[PDB]
């Protein structure tokens, strides 16, 4: 007997190493006057759980369809109730045995009917800009071919198949195929026809492909122009016209434009052009720019540039991989509004419409091929497609389609072979093909650290320390002298750094100082631009983002998909506010005497003519003075000192010697730009006259003693515990020391190095920092002033089963009006647990009040959160926010919302108002406890309990980027130590 | 100013290093004719959360009590709604800063009123047999004293305080005190007055203490008798009478009884005696026995003994530390019924009534002092009370009270200083005091491996391998030559071994063989006798046991308190059934020809006269022959061969050469004993004629092919998957390979050694063994016989993200009646993950049937579960049980219920009956899946889903004792390997 299994034919095709069959030559995405009909819209769709059960019932004819239902196209079909999204980071969701596919393989059959007028005859084609991951296509029942390369475009000739009038298009899509083994990016698995489908006419004497070459000679200022045009792979006679430059030339000839204005991310000058043959005309946007590497520097138009980058995935919280155009435009505007100038298309080519937007708004684009075999690493890279000769044609095809589609856009300054694909022969073949095809753009690929087949040295998450050694050209040498000589002559780029997951990222300033200091350093791209949160609702109607595991995944990686500077709806996270400041292209150093400010132009090409420089002096009441000062344009990388009007300094000299006041100088847009309105803030700097130290109240009030209570002015103490039970009428339910916070995503990551690789969160739990207990040692009153007394309460704080502890003494004093509180902390015993030193999250106090807080106001850093190694974007001033807005809406709740650098605070408990002053402290106010915060997996898990949780911290730990990359830097760590700090409290009813 | 805190006086007393004040001389627990009044019953009780808030409102007078309510005494008050139980193993539930106590310290005020008649005047006392942990006692308002030593007795003189008529007793009990630091046993923390309270009259010319000395001369057979009696610490004139021995002697004089019958656990001969003065008489039970160590052997009455022991805690699932007397008697009977002969009072003296029961029923008792400082280990033993001079008086007091109370009982053969208390000067002081006081009993203590201050070498959980080296006297030497010479001359005891947590314990047989082989080995005590489950109910009324964490504990150790041979209600676990067989005191080896059996008397003193030897031959239908055979008494440690009646062997010779049959020889009690009825089984042995190999059915039926289904006789296959969808009408929902089981408690423990210390359960999860997936490679029919065909289904099984897999081929054959299934397993790729070899739990098949199973029957080992390194108690025969009874009711659900050694099985699905035959396999049937079993934390989490989960295993892993002690032994491990095995199936409707 012979075979009896079902569907072996479909599965054999899915297991194919080949690049897909039947498609036209890969070419550029071109704006053409040829008639076109978009087939996007409502299609019919049927889902089958595997190939062996996918019906073979002639559905491709579209007649008598059973089981089909409406579905929009383009779409990621798990976003519409057909199956569910599934998130994995590295691990494959199927057994690793290439090229084989699992039995559980969603098969989607798509069908649409459309009308083809006489414009699409004799010749036309069908274009698919993306199918995840394996498509088969029929038109009127005849097979056109298949598609491989989920984020790449495929075109099929329908001449003689397309019929006048009604036509029926059928597409079978398999989620998984052999191609899934090379599409293992860290993101959601989402099958579907997720990009545009277009019917295009191909008139005779038309234009199939165009290759624009627009160089710039920064010495002469000339533009070097050659525009290739071809039909069916052969060069053709066509006319290229550039009206603005008074140019008419034949395609295929190189000319020298006497003077062009060069293209850059800062000044994205574009010239409108058209290349036309008898039967077709293509409209182009030409940006003249040349890219070169010399003296170990990445240079554009003769100047080293600094990349202020992000890694941009394509994701939408409700449509999956389908990003509507208005979302693309909005988010690119938002990037510019935060001083971003570079984008890495992690880790695949974007929607083809993205390229023209990058050209127009101004971004340096690393365009990356759709290739990642990350899941093979855990097996020592055994069977890695990148080094398997059977995969060469498939991988070269991926690179070719990547290069051909976008080769005409000035914004693309580097080609990238892929991401986390190891090293191998097929990667070298992709580089060789690209170098031969387009030598005008350097090659990028991080996976091969030897850098044998690339033109820049790229790394991800290298420490600040190692980056400094690379910046100096003193990194350790490669074992191969020839390769080392090559790599040392390359400029260095961080294709991913300062992982922006949750609270953070920390340590951005230390990287940036190196970027500004060492020319070899090209800059870096933050990981990543957006969180891939998927919107989920409840019968309550409450909306929250879901992540890995929230969709039934047998195998997932949790919330590592929510690791962005903005949430899935492009709401900024605090890290973006800080990032904007870190990469600001102008440096403003306000003089302490308020006479002027130093201004350095950090841009690479533009001067300062685009900015209006404005100043304001704000005080306790409000603004005292302000205006605008004229600055002679400052050349790029140049420096000057700007005088402020004499009234500003005189105003500084006239203050009371205790009055706080802030002078802020800002650089805003003088006029509307393509990405923001006039007045938009780009850079800023401050100088502060800080408020004098607060006066401790004279201890003139005595301590009144009762059986179970002590009273000292407005404070009533529980005589049993020694802690206050109310201050001026507001109930105090608990007061104690804090040393711990609800772990951030970073605290949950392993900090490599040392024999201790427990995450900091685990070190804390093992140490008991989350379950502190306090023992009362004694209560004592002492002589103060004029019959007054101070009340000292001695305690020891520790945790169950631990011998180490801390002695805490609270000294209370009052004049009847304000309350003086002095806290003294002293280590008792060695703070070591499980053989390693315990580290602290904080040294602070937790006040639990028995009433809710409606409003929180403070003088310090704001408006958003700030921790020791973050908060660059938090400026000095007076701020006020409702309680809900003090919080930060991370998908997985975690420590957040602390306002470091606070000098004074005011909580409003309805009619009463609680004020806190003292030496600089961090402020946090929450309607729920830390234990509720730590336990919560999603924001709906957080509930108010009618209380106010007030945190006053004398010291804080940094947050770092330990979820992926460096942990907290040394200077921001918090090791157990003795400490003392003073506060003052007061209630206004 | 000076102090203002509350309750400093009470707290100062709780923090005291002293042994408690005001009590009478520690003495023996004596049965006296002096009038006594038990004050047990309903008391009044008030709970306060700490000393600083415990009222000082004169409640001791019992007048005008506010906040008091009824509570029984004795009691563990968290067992009655006042607070809650809390379980920790090693870790202290409070900060470790001796002698200080936490602010959260439940304070229980107890009060009772009683009448004192003229019998209690002039002199009387109050006796407290246990208070956890610190008691203060007032009678009619006057303080008698305090108590320390929670499981020790205290007596207070009330002469001149006790008043004629009504009296008021008030007791304040603090849960925590300085004493808690030395009472860190692995058990529930349970405050309360948990043992009897008694008013005793002390007539003039009475007897306060008695010290019985009853030695035995095994050469002459003489008894060496001296009975000390004293009053107020001075020897007194008193008469000792022993009627059975015709003895009248003065107390304080040693005499030589010409002939006594010696006492042993096997023959606990006791002589009734009375010692009397003018005003009081004490009734004693005297067992003549002498204990000695010679030639590195622990000897009683001149013979080396073998300890068949358990560690006995005192626990009740609803009363806490209060064990009712009828429960004590029942559980001690149950121990004897399972061949146990020794008890360790882990880790404190038991209720005083326990000692007379041990004397009467016959146990070798290690009586252990109330001392354990385990929680100091994690800090390098810093501050350990065992070596702190300030604790010497407190610890000597503990030992003194321990020794004095029970010194008169023959069952106590060793004194133990404590448990897991490290090493230190105070332990040496406790040993020195004990040696001087009672030299007739050797000293035990495991904590000091050098054994400097003990008379036996004790260890816990030493591997079988190290035990064998110790048995041979070739263990590694101590650095001190003098101490090494001493320890090598000591016999060796395992005070705890084969940890009996969950499924297990495994490896009991390997220890036992060493015990029988090496005289130096004294035996061992299983950890532990009982699970400390606490009963919990729901509104449903369903009862289940709770463990650590189920009572709100901030700090707990989960289900490690449920680690016993019986559950809290004394229901046997399978481990006890196996243990009974492992330690059976007779060895019965049935001859293969059924002519007779070898019989070895494993006892140390008794012959075989107490046993009736019975035989039976059981066959498929039922019993064929049986009767009783007369055995001449066999001396201890002697051997003989017993002939069986000729009809037995002739019956063996006459069987069909394929018929299964079992000959069982049993040793039962010939007459009622004190611990069981006549006919109770003590030892057994078997000889089996196994059934012939099953015949594979002739493959005469062909394979019928259809579009979506294949049929081969009674099996219908899904043509898409290749798996059967029904066999003879019973629906099959899934069929696949298994390599994993729901981790046992042992699988969750770390196996120390090797660079891999992940628990086996974690190794499995990391390896994906719990989430296997199967890919279909092909289906093929082949020529069988006379037009019949066999159907082969080739598959590959792996898991997501893994490259290793296994190829599984199912060959199906049928003659129309029975179904022949051959399974072939072959490794594909190296089964390595996270750098270490993957191990398998099993090689088997899981059948998921679409109907429920009411009954499971099989021929194999039973009735209870058996795994490769367990099941010693499972004997060969035919068994049948309802589905619920196939399961094992472990508190935390886990893998259990497998019946290894099965030759045939019959599941009844209502009207239809599914039969499985084949070479030996393991059988398991469950109404729920493995994923539900693994997820379940308590038995209510298990739910039936209307299906039958049938597991047929060709190979199984052992279970070991890795939760604490050795993991699975080498010969029971299951490393990935190729395998093949045949089965036959058949349905009877
Ligand atoms: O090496 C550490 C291990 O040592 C063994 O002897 C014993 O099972 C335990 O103490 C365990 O912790
Ligand atoms: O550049 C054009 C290239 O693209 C392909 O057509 C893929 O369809 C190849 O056949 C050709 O080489
Ligand atoms: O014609 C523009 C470009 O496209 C090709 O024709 C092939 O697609 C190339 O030969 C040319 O460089
Ligand atoms: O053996 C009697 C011993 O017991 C104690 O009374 C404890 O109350 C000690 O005072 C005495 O030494
Ligand atoms: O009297 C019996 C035993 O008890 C004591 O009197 C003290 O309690 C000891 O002197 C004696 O050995
Ligand atoms: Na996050
Ligand atoms: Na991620
Ligand atoms: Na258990
Ligand atoms: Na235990």
């Amino acid at each position: 007997g012979r075979s009896l299994e079902l569907g072996a034919a479909d599965i054999q095709d899915l297991e194919s190493f080949e690049a897909g069959r039947g498609a036209l030559p890969a070419r550029a995405y071109l704006q053409s006057d040829a008639p076109r009909l978009s087939l996007n819209g409502e299609w019919q769709f049927r889902l089958s759980p595997g190939s062996r059960v996918a019906p073979d019932d002639g559905w491709q004819l579209g007649e008598a369809l059973n089981g089909f239902e409406s579905l929009p196209v383009p779409s990621s079909w798990p976003m519409h109730g057909h199956g569910a999204p599934a998130y994995t980071n590295v691990q494959f969701p199927f057994a690793v045995e290439p090229p084989h596919v699992p039995e559980a393989n969603p098969i989607g059959d798509h069908l649409v009917v459309f009308e083809a007028g006489p414009e699409f005859f004799p010749h036309a084609l069908l274009r698919f800009d993306g199918i995840e991951s394996a498509g088969t296509v029929w038109l009127n029942g005849v097979e056109l071919g298949t598609t491989r390369g989920s984020r790449l475009a495929h075109e099929f000739d329908v001449s003689g198949i397309l019929e006048q009038g009604e036509n029926t298009l059928a597409v079978r899509v398999a989620q998984f195929s052999a191609a899934s083994y090379v599409e293992d990016q860290d993101m959601w698995w989402l099958p579907g026809i997720f990009r545009d489908v277009t019917l295009q006419a191909r008139p005779a004497a038309g234009i199939d492909d165009v290759f624009v070459h627009a160089g710039y000679d920064h010495i002469t200022g000339e533009g070097i122009l050659k525009v290739e045009a071809s039909r069916g792979g052969q060069a053709i006679d066509a006319v290229v016209r550039v009206p603005e430059l008074a140019l008419e030339l034949a395609a295929g000839t190189e000319v020298r434009v006497p003077a062009v204005e060069p293209w850059s991310a800062e000044v994205p000058k574009l010239y409108e052009a058209a290349v036309s043959a008898a039967g077709e005309s293509v409209a182009l946007q030409i940006g003249f720019r040349s890219i070169a590497i010399e003296d170990a520097q990445f240079k554009v138009n003769g100047r080293r540039i600094l990349l202020r980058g992000v890694n941009r995935h394509e994701h939408h919280p409700r449509l999956g991989r389908v990003v509507p155009r208005d979302v693309v435009e909005a988010e690119l505007r938002l990037m510019k509004q935060h001083n971003i100038n570079a984008i890495r298309t992690s880790h695949y080519p974007p929607h083809p419409q993205f390229l023209a937007l990058a050209d127009q708004l101004g971004f340096y684009v690393v365009l990356e091929c759709d290739l990642e075999t990350h899941g093979f690493e855990s097996a020592g890279w055994a069977q890695n497609p990148s080094d398997d000769p059977q995969w060469e044609d498939a991988l070269v095809d991926r690179m070719r389609r990547t290069v051909e589609r976008d080769k005409n856009h000035a914004s693309v300054v580097m080609w990238s072979l892929g991401n986390q694909a190891g090293t191998g022969r097929n990667l070298a073949a992709m580089s060789r093909w690209t170098k031969d095809r387009d030598p005008s753009r350097p090659i990028h690929y991080e996976g091969d650290w030897s850098s044998e087949h690339v033109d820049v040295y790229s790394r991800m998450y290298a420490s600040q320390a190692e980056t400094a050694l690379i910046g100096q050209g003193i990194e350790p040498a490669l074992n191969d002298a020839a390769l080392d000589a090559r790599r040392r002559a390359m400029p260095f780029v961080l294709c991913e750094y300062v992982h922006a997951m949750g609270n953070g990222p920390g340590g951005m300033s230390e990287y940036q100082a190196l970027f500004e200091k060492y020319p070899r350093l090209m800059g870096g791209f933050v990981w990543e631009w957006l969180e891939h949160g998927i919107t989920v609702s409840t019968a309550d109607g409450v909306d929250h983002y879901g992540y890995g595991g929230d969709f039934g995944e047998e195998v997932h990686d949790g919330n590592f998909v929510t690791d962005g500077l903005v949430d899935a709806d492009r709401r900024p996270r605090p890290g973006l506010l800080d990032f904007k400041k870190v990469i600001e292209p102008l440096r403003i150093d306000v003089a302490r005497d308020w006479t002027g400010f130093t201004l350095r132009n950090g841009q690479d090409f533009a001067d300062t003519s685009a900015f209006s420089f404005r100043y304001e002096v704000e005080a306790d009441g409000g603004a005292l003075d302000g205006g605008t000062v004229d600055v002679a344009p400052v050349a790029p990388q140049s420096e000057t000192v700007v005088e402020l009007p004499g009234s500003v300094a005189a105003l500084a000299a006239g203050l009371s010697d205790g009055r706080p006041a802030v002078l802020t100088v800002r650089a805003v847009l003088g006029a509307d730009s393509a990405w923001a309105d006039a007045g938009h803030e780009v850079a800023w700097g401050q100088s502060v006259r800080e408020p004098g130290a607060p006066v401790p109240p004279a201890p003139v009030e005595p301590v009144q003693v009762q059986d179970s209570e002590l009273t000292l002015g407005p404070v009533v103490f529980s005589r049993a515990t020694g802690m206050p039970t109310s201050i001026g009428g507001v109930p105090v339910e608990k007061l104690g020391l804090t040393l711990w916070w609800a772990p951030t995503d970073n605290d949950l990551g392993r900090e490599w190095g040392g024999a201790d690789e427990r995450p900091l969160a685990t070190q804390w739990k093992d140490a008991g920092l989350n379950r502190l207990h306090t023992r009362l040692l004694g209560i004592s009153a002492n002589p103060g002033q004029d019959g007054g007394e101070t009340l000292t309460v001695r305690t020891r704080v520790s945790a169950a089963d631990k011998q180490y502890g801390v002695l805490v003494d609270y000294t209370w004093s009052t004049d009847g009006e304000t309350v003086g509180l002095r806290t003294q902390v002293r280590r008792d015993g060695t703070w070591v647990n499980r053989g390693f030193e315990v580290e602290w999250a904080r040294i602070g106090l937790e006040f639990v009040l028995g009433e809710e807080t409606e409003l929180v106001s403070w003088f310090g850093q704001g408006p958003h959160q700030s921790y020791p190694d973050t908060g660059q974007g938090a400026r000095a001033g007076w701020f006020s926010l409702p309680l809900a807005k003090m919080d930060v809406e991370y998908v997985r709740p975690q420590e957040c919302g602390a306002r470091s650098g606070s000098r004074s605070a005011a909580l409003q408990l309805g009619g009463r108002t609680l004020e806190i002053c003292g030496d600089p402290f961090a402020l946090t106010v929450r309607p729920y406890s830390q234990d509720v915060l730590d336990a919560a997996a999603h924001r709906p898990d957080l509930k108010a309990d009618g209380r106010t949780y007030l945190y006053v911290d004398h010291a804080l730990r940094g947050v770092g980027t330990a979820a992926c990359g460096p942990g907290v830097l040394e200077q921001y760590r918090l090791k157990p130590r003795d400490a003392d700090f003073i506060l003052t409290l007061k209630v206004r009813s």
